């Protein structure tokens, strides 16, 4: 983090107890939970230099996973590179040819830059900042939904001795978490409602004197209806 | 059937040997067989009078099949009488009120019809002939629809023996003949692919060099390399 | 949040920190404890916009419990548009027609609404966001009580190895969070303790030189002289 | 089918009887077989609408070969409309660039012919529906190619109770339905007569007075020296 004082923008850095209680919450969560997102958006909030995104990621983040942040950031970085170079106008770029901002300058490793955070956060423009903080977060986003895969939704039962709303949750979390267009997870969860569900709420299900086209219609109706033991 | 000639409409009977093989086609290929619908549309060509579809459903059908077809092609006319009072233009309607069609008309049962089909070709309006087969072709689908489901699409494996053209049949065939939207079909028919389908082609689609973006890619890639035995 | 400063009405976001130690309080603690929703009042306190009490939801919540309370809320604010068409002087309404508030206002589905919370803050009145609020604790509560059932009260024993103040802990509980009248908790818990509460505390209870006519009275002297071991 | 009158192209159906034994041919003696290979040339004589191939397709094939077909189908049409474009001369094109033939309009899905096959036989011009139908049947014939595989040749034993016609009518076929050149099935053909073909029948071979020099030859040859049992 910078703060752009009188005297010139000065760094100043992430607190050590925030770093350890993001840490925590990524070994106890995971890197996938809505939680650990939030809390990564939270210390995402100030425009970071790349110092601090990358200290924070190698701090955060096992090795493993490090390195695929690492080529993530790179990836969309360039994509922004190549957005640059395909518009002039970039908060980033400048008007003249002089203020094209290249990869070294993003990543870090132009002249002035490399190992100092202090002379990062003079030479670095507020755009430069911005974008190197939201082509992170989206790094970092993917590496995320790369470490864990979502559990396949077409093989998801309902356990013999497994309540209803535990199935409901992790069914609902696996056909979100996938590979399916928006438009298709509400059917998709509710013929898996009827299909799994062991023949007890399938057949509560189906005897419905009333149609349920919602997934929280049917969940309310089997809440309310269902054998209680 | 009947022939418009100049002396009047008269009457001919559809053909008992045509009859006969349709019966044991619905025998042995079932309801709601492509083949099936084929033959009755073929032998739904030319408008029938109500005498003719009852007699016909009569033989093909059995009870169970037959009393339920009753009850829908009632329901599937009366949707039609509403429209016709919703519009006076109907083909089976007149531009006075004295030529309004009463479900009387329509199954057969008003004046001068009931068991005679000659009468019943006399008084009676092609509109009033080709609403009516239409009315029944409907109830039709409906009833083969109803009388054998669909087998649940997200309960489908592909077995220990099984090929994977048989398999790939049965899959597509139980997704399309459900109750998803046609444009969820598609995506669901490639992540049942991806989940069942014994490890081994999962693997070899998992393992897939290109981007494999529609069933059937899919199909002819595992095809082509599959484990011949 | 929202500051209502002299610029125009700023949003705040709530601190991840307190949706942190808010989302573990419900995981750990449940839906229904009283410290739970002490905590939701609490992180209730100021007027919410919609997309602040979604985002929360979103967060604090599961899946289907998250579903659940969608529905709830929707149908708690459909409610109370039809008490503000029921009476123009709703906090939320103004005197003439032009301001009338349609759901798509209340919900956050309105136009200069959808996804920016700024322009949010900008749009809503006071009014709209404490009936929002109010909205959403009701849903809230609807929710957790449906989520897990009180344990039947008719069916609660003292066990053998039980002590007597976590069997009256229990019955109390089941009986306070069940259907009964607000009028008939005391006789049925007195009842309760006489006819449960195994033999030795039954015949301690049926023993009393005085009349119990209160659940404390009969705890207190039941304490009093219990059979230590 | 299509009759160009004096009023204009009139569409006839193909016979719902024919289809049905075609059908049935394919589904006893497959895909490959040349008389199923006979049947559907003989029914592929008159050019088809796209509707008439289309539907006939639908019926005679499975679901998952008729995936199959539709892909090979757009193949050989892209190729047949790069042909186009490398020549103006194209029986389907015109002299002017206003009659250049376009995809939708060889699928059927050009303005006006979408679902209706009269005017699909109004629009179209006889060398579109003879290169439509030329690219069905070379369609017809990858798919079936592909989902049924020849028996691999270097693989065939003669079985200890196997006569010797039904070994050669098994290895001559696995040998011409795979993927030699034409002229290296005979050598192969007569090569695998002489080392497989259990040792007696080798040894029948081998003292030949006469040099054989041809698979028929051979047959011929071992027919009348074979040991009758």
């Amino acid at each position: 983090p910078v703060v752009i004082k009188t005297e010139g923008p000065a760094w100043t850095p992430l607190e050590p107890k925030l770093i350890t209680r993001l840490a925590d919450t990524v070994r106890t969560k995971g890197l996938r939970s809505p939680i650990t997102m939030a809390e990564v958006e939270a210390l995402m909030s100030s425009p970071l230099l790349p110092h601090d995104v990358t200290n924070l990621m190698r701090v955060i983040l096992g090795p493993a996973p490090y390195a695929l942040w690492m080529d993530a950031w790179g990836v969309q970085l360039q994509t922004v590179i190549a957005a640059a170079t395909r518009d002039p106008r970039h908060p980033a770029n400048g008007q003249g040819r002089g203020e094209r901002t290249n990869l070294n300058r993003l990543k870090g490793l132009a002249d002035g830059m490399v190992g100092n955070p202090q002379g990062q956060a003079a030479l670095l423009r507020p755009g430069e900042l911005v974008a190197i903080t939201a082509s992170a977060l989206q790094a970092f986003r993917e590496v995320a939904r790369l470490a864990e895969p979502a559990g396949p939704w077409a093989d998801i039962m309902q356990g013999p001795s497994e309540s209803f709303v535990d199935f409901a949750n992790r069914l609902i979390k696996a056909v979100e978490g996938s590979d399916l267009p928006p438009s298709a997870r509400a059917p998709v969860i509710i013929d898996c409602f009827r299909q799994k569900s062991q023949p007890d709420i399938q057949q509560l299900i189906r005897t419905a004197p009333s149609t349920l086209t919602t997934p929280g219609e049917i969940i309310k109706y089997v809440l309310d209806r269902q054998k209680t033991a």
